[PDB]
């Protein structure tokens, strides 16, 4: 019947009768009102939930900080600890502490979802290094991601914090030692009274043991032989939360001083099961520093992992005995400690036990493995012999945070006068259930010696040992299969090498073009530039303003959807989705569900009725399946509980039976073969294709595929549905971009008037498109339950069924033939487009549409011929994403031009050059276009990057270097801003001025991130000709303005903004006679003035939009209202034996005309860049044959992180240019830099070709290009040598 | 607008006035309530002329909102408030309107 | 601008709402403010009448 | 049905404001002695005019 005491923010928590099973995230944030700390992925991977641990050890006399994320955190491992969280070391009503100022005054955010985390990974590392290194502060981060700003202006904040910019750095407070927190001195006395009692806990489902003995947690390992032993709970804790693990009785033990043992000894090293792997990390890195490097190799090598192995938050939770024990197969500690005869130290009440760690330990074979009442004490990792080495590899999709594909460990003894080999030991992970090691192979290579036919032998005798058959879980076979002995080549360069220098005389030395090979790809060196321009004073366009709510996001102040307070007796709705892809629903049973505790009601389609359906656009289509599943993930029932936790574990006792239907199409070409209905077609046509093929002098077929994207905002859908209680009046809060679509979805389900139903947004947590149709399906179907039981209801998703209910970017195929001379002009080009519309054809159509008519990118195609259609397939439909199409039509443009460079021996950059648009041209669609600042952005792009003269560089290295090559390519950016119609562009906006001369302002645009409301501040500050600080924007709401359109493509400030100028521009005629007769007064002056004489303070803002047309049946129009211009150059490395790559430098010009502020704007090209990145080089979907998503282990989805970040990166906005039709002659920056990431794609491009030509192979490389296209491109003696499989006869993992 | 009702029934005056200056049903209009985020610097709802005075700016901004929508009439005046509404959005016809 | 002021309906005033209303609602935002709790205010009918 | 502001659903952790009144018509103030009733159950604040 313990109490539990724990202090948060330096204030005391004690719970009665506490339940074992509360987790730190949600209890901060529901209990304890600290919504600072956020939910991003509920795993541990992203760091939106970082918060600082500390503890007092009172035999040391030290506090210890360590960061940690609180999702994987019960609550009841805090006793007699202090959490901090954001709130906790300043707010905007006590003080900024520093670290808040500068990534805020960095602008370092930009949604501010990610913002609490970056500050609580940043502030706990300075609590522990106050003069800390770049590279400490770069590698606190490591686990931490944002998907807004490209991470530069967060580095740039913890470049500060160490020794015409955007932000004064000399402003900044200084870090100040004397206002850091306190450990709150209680905990200091209940450490000091260092009690041997056993904590309890309990609830009906769960008992929880705390020992704080070595004696007592032998006794209850005892009594409780399957409890399992929670350290980090980074094992387990995922594994009860994704897997529906259950332990009803959880053994937790408090600092045991025998499992924190660290023995030096003669022989080894001993280090205990209880040390963190951040404590090892340490412990290690000391070791190889006073101890010779003969003795050091297995410390080396488990260092070398160590550096890779997740982030910083979770090697400071996971624990060294619970990563042995767990025995995860991608474990990447496990291969190294398997093949350096470490020996495990057991315990029990019988007594101790030492077993050794080989194979069949990791197999959990129960002859090698504990005994039940056992636990693991500690570890001995011995010294390593002269003649001895040892060696540890890994691949993954990303440098870091990323769970390998495959890691290996290798340890070699030669004899002293022989160089034969004594002993050998290699061990492979992520290449079946466990751990597995090539016993057999290294017992027949003992006894030869280390030469090339020895290498040529392991290597037939590895690939038979450790085979893998076609259907292998993870799949990427044949990419596992040429890693095996590609690391196993690397091994043998690294030990061939250090013989040679050890023993001159019998070894002979390396080839000049191999030694690269063993130099890793890595670097932590972040630079960058920024350029851009320089009216009053006072005025603040131009100016690079803080995002307003930037020190709201590095403080927690910022309420997003989820961070509003609970309402009175508000209920919780889930989702029950379809686990097939196309099935027929024969029953449903809801019976044991509905009699759970808290279980409100259950809904299927039957309980909608008529309300089921919804007219998006020319069809009603279902929000709740019927008798039929058409993709997995598809909305089937919604649960209403009193809780949250109520109500995802009714919804899992819900029992839904399927029967399969056939056909079942996942593919693009699946869906063309079984589709015979008709297809809408969409066609662009000029010149005269078909008579331009028979003078060209050669003549190119191509295609490539392109995979989708995860939109991966932060914030997951979140929305709360209030009604009022009169005249069945609903409001609706919601992450939404579209306040005006969630009224109408809303407003027809319950079957009420438009005026009835209200949407508020005040902001939301990124969106990137993927915060619209299904927002409304979920808002529709949340709101009917909380008018049918007259209460609120919140609805938010977890990262896994946000991704499987919201669909991402449509993936394409591409097809080509084109027409070429021998020089590069591309005389014709006839081009298919193809997009994988997924089970509903809503947006899909759209996309191709606007695919089409900005395919022609930067080039003057004289005849073109080019078609587009969507397909359906079984799959989650796919909506609008951040390009709106182009991302994907102008790859494929650069695709076929790089596929023409190739036929006349020219780089792309030259055929680029030749088929550009001239200063006066014409598009496809027949609209004359000015392209100067095309041509412009390109030439200063190539004078910036000095292109010329590392292009000469690049080609020096690859004819220096066989298994390492650099790449280097540059592309040019038209991207047309412009909607289908002048009524999608009108914007409206409402004003109000009160007497005291304030202003309140508010408009139809949606703050998403990219600062639309700062900039609509600057906008009356200058049009009314007051200071930003006597403005203020409360959010975006129906009840103010109403019919707003969608906030997005590319002109929400550039159109609001329009609005906003008009109400104050009606506002300041008004005033005018009242300005000229007291010219020196105050705004409240003349407001009151005003009153005073009866003139109206409050007006209404208007656009009409701009003037926007377009014919498709005449394939001619005017669709575009300007034109955003640019180019991007990118140089990589990669490595040809593994597929990794580095991305070395990046740098982008950009036509932006007049930036109305160029810190949001530049931050804004980052931002896209960085997203465009990650979907053409690692972001990637893996799809089952029956069409499941794979999402555990190596197919966890990954978004670009620090180490993706290019190392140097310089940015430089255009000289102005007049646009006297748009706002202050600016232009909308949020979608175009999303295809300047291809730059990356085409450096690799380039560098794959680089290895491909020098071995004499003559290329279509799809997207994205991961790590396992790069590497089997890269063909050699290893990519001919491993065995494959007869397609057809498995079934793949993958497809 | 910016009268308070404390039970003389100043609101159901007011959709008293819009049914008649839009010419619609009185079940076609709602009011929430008196804010001043949506109506700023109002007078004290006193001194018997609360109906009166918001009475003519309702009315003020109905006229403003029937003038704009005057040549959607015209073209169809056979059409339904749904009609004339969607309409003026797609010509770029603003409906929202101060009194 | 910082402060917005939201009325539904009034159970009869009779001009009784204005002044002290207003000084009322001073004192309890004054409170609300310092604490960053929200704060009801309801007078019975004793108190209200003096 | 109709909702009087009272009547408004009890929002996360508000507190409560009751005023202590004048029982003079026309005195000084000696003095003001809050220790008590600041010790009391639930109290949070006290504020007077400084
Ligand atoms: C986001 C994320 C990223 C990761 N990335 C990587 C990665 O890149 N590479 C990698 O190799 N791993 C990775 N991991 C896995 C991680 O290294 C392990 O989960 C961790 O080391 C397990 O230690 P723990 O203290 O969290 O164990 P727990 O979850 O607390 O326990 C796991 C198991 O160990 C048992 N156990 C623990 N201590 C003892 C003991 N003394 N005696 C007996 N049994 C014991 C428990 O009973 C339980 O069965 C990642 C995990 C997460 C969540
Ligand atoms: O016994 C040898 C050895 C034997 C013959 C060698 O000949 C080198 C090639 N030779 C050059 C002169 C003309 C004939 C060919 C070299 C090393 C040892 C080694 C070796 C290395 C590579 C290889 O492919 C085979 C053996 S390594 C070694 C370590 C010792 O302590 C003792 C002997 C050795
Ligand atoms: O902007 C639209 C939209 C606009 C007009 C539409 O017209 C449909 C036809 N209908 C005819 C009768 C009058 C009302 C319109 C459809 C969608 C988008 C949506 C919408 C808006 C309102 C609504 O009630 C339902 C759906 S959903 C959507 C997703 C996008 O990615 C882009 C635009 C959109
Ligand atoms: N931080 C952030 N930036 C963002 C987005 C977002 O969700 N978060 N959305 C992008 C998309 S899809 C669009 S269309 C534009 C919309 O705002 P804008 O028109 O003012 O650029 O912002 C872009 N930039
Ligand atoms: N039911 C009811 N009627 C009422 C009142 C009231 O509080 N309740 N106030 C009176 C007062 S003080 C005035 S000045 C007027 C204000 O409204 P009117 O201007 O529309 O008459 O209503 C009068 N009638
Ligand atoms: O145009 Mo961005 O909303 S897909
Ligand atoms: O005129 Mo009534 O507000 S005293
Ligand atoms: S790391 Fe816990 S929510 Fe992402
Ligand atoms: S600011 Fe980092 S996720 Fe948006």
């Amino acid at each position: 019947a313990s109490e539990l005491l724990f202090y948060v923010n330096g204030r005391k928590v004690i719970e009665k009768n506490v339940d074992p099973e509360t987790m730190l995230l949600p209890y901060l944030r529901k209990k304890l009102r600290l919504t600072g700390t956020k939910y991003g992925c509920g795993g541990g991977g992203c760091g939106a939930c970082t918060v600082m641990i500390s503890r007092y050890n009172p035999i040391t006399k030290r506090i210890r900080h360590h960061p940690a994320n609180a999702c994987l955190i019960p609550i009841c491992s805090l006793y007699g600890a202090a959490v901090t969280t954001v709130e906790g070391i300043g707010s905007t009503h006590t003080r900024i502490h520093p670290v808040q100022e500068r990534i805020a005054k960095c602008h370092g955010t930009q949604c501010g979802f990610c913002t609490p985390g970056m500050v609580m990974s940043i502030y706990t590392l300075l609590r522990n290094h106050p003069e800390p290194t770049l590279d400490q502060l770069t590698d606190a981060l490591g686990g931490n991601l944002c998907r807004c700003t490209g991470y530069r202006p967060i580095i740039d904040a913890c470049k500060t914090f160490c020794k015409p910019k955007l932000f004064a750095e000399e402003e900044f407070l200084p870090l100040d030692p004397t206002q850091e927190l306190i450990f709150p001195p209680e905990l200091m006395i209940m450490a000091e009274k260092q009690s041997q009692r056993t904590r309890v806990f309990g609830s009906e489902r769960m008992m929880w043991f705390s020992p704080v003995t070595l004696k007592e947690l032998l006794e209850f390992k005892f009594k409780y032989p399957q409890a399992p032993v929670i350290m980090g709970n980074t094992s387990v804790g995922p594994e009860v939360k994704f897997k529906g693990v259950f332990h009803p009785v959880i053994i937790s033990p408090d600092r045991i001083e025998e499992l924190s043992v660290v023995n030096h000894a003669y022989n080894g090293l001993t280090l205990g099961a209880g040390l963190s792997l951040a404590q090892v990390k340490d412990i290690l890195a000391d070791v190889v520093q006073k101890l010779p490097e003969e003795k050091t190799q297995m410390y080396h090598a488990l260092l070398k992992h160590l550096g890779t192995l997740a982030g910083s938050q979770i090697r400071n939770m996971a624990s060294l005995g619970g990563h042995i024990i767990s025995r995860h197969p991608d474990s990447d500690l496990n291969p190294i400690l398997a093949v350096g005869n470490c020996t495990l130290n057991l315990l029990s009440k019988e007594g101790k036990r030492q077993i050794p760690l080989n194979e069949q330990f990791l197999s959990k074979c129960p002859n090698a493995d504990l005994k039940p009442q056992e636990i693991l004490v500690s570890v001995n990792i011995p010294y390593s012999r002269k003649w001895e080495f040892v060696s540890a590899f890994r691949q993954a999709q990303r440098q870091e945070n990323a769970l390998a594909i495959v890691n290996s460990g290798m340890r070699v003894f030669f004899g002293e006068g022989d160089g034969i080999i004594r002993e050998l030991c290699i061990s492979y992970g992520g290449v079946g259930p466990a751990t597995i090691c090539a016993k057999n192979s290294c017992q027949k290579l003992i006894g030869r010696h280390w030469n090339e036919q020895m290498l040529d032998i392991a290597c037939r005798l590895i690939l038979n040992e450790v085979s893998l058959l076609g259907s292998a879980p993870g799949g990427k076979v044949e990419f596992k299969r040429t890693l095996i002995i590609s690391f196993l080549f690397k091994f043998y360069l690294e030990v061939s090498q250090i013989l040679k220098k050890m023993d001159p005389v019998h070894y002979p030395s390396l080839a000049d073009k191999y030694e690269s090979a063993l130099e890793d790809l890595h670097s932590k060196h972040h630079c960058s530039t920024l350029k851009y321009q320089n009216q009053h004073p006072e005025d603040p366009i131009g100016h690079p303003i803080m995002h307003l709510s930037g020190v709201k996001h590095a403080t927690g102040e910022a309420i997003y959807c989820d961070d509003m307070p609970l309402v009175d007796q508000e209920l919780f709705l889930t989702f029950v989705t379809s686990s097939r892809a196309h099935a027929k629903i024969v029953s449903i049973d809801l019976s044991e569900a509905l009699s759970m505790p808290g279980v409100v009601d259950i809904m299927t389609a039957e309980h909608l009725s008529d309300v089921n359906s919804f007219c998006f656009f020319t069809e009603a289509e279902k929000f709740l399946a019927t008798d039929k599943v058409f993709c997995v993930g598809q909305l089937v029932c919604a649960v209403l509980a009193d809780s949250e936790v109520q109500a995802k574990r009714a919804a899992k006792r819900v029992k839904i039976v399927y029967q399969d239907l056939e056909p079942l199409i996942l593919t693009i070409e699946e869906s063309i073969q079984h589709n015979s209905s008709f297809k809408p077609e969409r066609k662009l046509e000029y010149g005269n294709v078909d008579e331009a093929f028979k003078v060209v002098d050669q003549i190119l077929e191509g295609e490539i595929h392109m995979g989708g994207q995860e939109h991966f905002y932060m914030e997951t859908q979140s929305m709360l549905v209030v009604p009022k209680g009169e005249d069945q009046e609903m409001d609706v809060y919601v992450s939404t971009q579209f306040p005006k679509y969630i009224q109408d979805i809303v407003a027809s389900t319950l079957k009420l008037p438009a005026n009835k139903v209200m949407c508020h947004v005040r902001r939301v947590g990124g969106a990137f498109g993927g915060k619209v149709l299904k927002t409304g399906i979920i808002a529709a179907v949340t709101a009917f339950a909380a008018n049918k039981h007259g209460r609120a209801v919140r609805c938010v998703l977890e990262r896994g069924e946000d991704m499987l209910i919201t669909g991402g970017r449509h993936p394409y195929l591409g097809k080509y033939k084109a027409g070429f001379m021998n020089d590069g002009r591309i005389l014709a080009l006839d081009m298919e487009h193809y997009s994988n519309a997924g089970a509903s054809l809503d947006e899909s159509l759209f996309v191709i549409e606007m695919g089409l008519l900005k395919m022609d990118n930067a080039y003057k195609f004289p005849n073109l011929r080019c078609r587009g259609w969507a397909c359906r397939t079984n799959l989650p439909s796919n909506t609008a994403f951040r390009g709106f199409g182009f991302p994907q039509a102008a790859l494929i443009t650069e695709s076929c031009i790089t596929e023409v460079a190739a036929k006349c021996g020219l780089s792309p950059e030259k055929v680029r050059i030749i088929n550009m648009y001239k200063e006066i041209d014409q598009t496809p669609y027949k609209q004359e276009i000015n392209a100067k600042n095309l041509i412009q952005c390109w030439r200063e792009c190539m004078a910036m990057s000095s292109y010329s003269l590392r292009k000469v560089a690049v080609e020096k290295f690859n004819a220096e270097n066989y298994w390492k090559k650099k790449g280097l390519a540059m592309v040019p950016l038209k991207f047309p801003v412009g909607l289908g119609s002048r009524a999608a562009g009108q914007a409206a906006a409402l004003v109000h001025i009160y007497l005291d001369g304030s202003v309140l302002v508010t408009h139809g645009g949606i703050e998403m991130g990219q600062g639309v409301h700062t900039k609509m501040i600057q906008v009356v500050s200058r049009e009314l000709r007051m200071p930003m600080s006597n403005v203020h924007l409360r959010g975006t709401s129906t009840e103010t303005v109403p019919n707003a359109n969608i906030s997005g493509g590319s002109v929400v400030a550039d159109l609001n903004g329009l609005a906003v100028k008009d109400a104050c521009q009606t506002l300041l005629k008004r005033l005018e006679p009242i300005i000229s007769k007291n010219p020196k007064g105050t705004w409240k002056d003349w407001a009151q003035t005003a009153f005073d004489e009866s003139i109206n303070l409050s007006a209404v803002g208007y656009f009409r939009g701009y003037e926007s047309d377009m014919n498709w049946e005449k394939g001619e129009g005017q669709p575009f209202e300007y034109f955003v211009y640019g180019a991007a150059c990118s140089e990589v490395e990669i490595d040809c034996l593994t597929g990794d790559h580095k991305n070395i430098r990046t740098d982008i010009v950009m036509d932006v005309g007049c930036s109305i502020n160029p810190a949001i704007d530049i931050g804004q090209i980052e931002g896209a860049f960085i997203q465009g990145m990650g979907l053409y080089t690692i972001e990637e979907l893996n799809y089952s044959p029956q069409g499941i998503l794979h999402t555990h282990g190596p197919d966890q989805y990954k978004i670009p992180a620090i180490c993706d970040m290019p190392t140097e990166l310089h940015i430089a906005l255009l000289p102005p240019s007049q646009n006297s039709n748009t706002l202050y002659s600016s232009k909308g920056l949020g979608e175009s830099g999303v295809f300047l990431g291809c730059s990356v794609f085409f450096a690799i491009h380039d560098a794959v070709s680089a290895a491909r030509q020098e071995r004499g192979l003559h290329l279509t490389l799809n997207s994205p290009l991961t790590p396992e296209k790069i590497r089997m491109a890269c063909e050699d003696k290893f990519t001919k040598m491993i065995p494959r499989d007869e397609p057809g006869s498995y079934v793949p993992w993958n497809v």
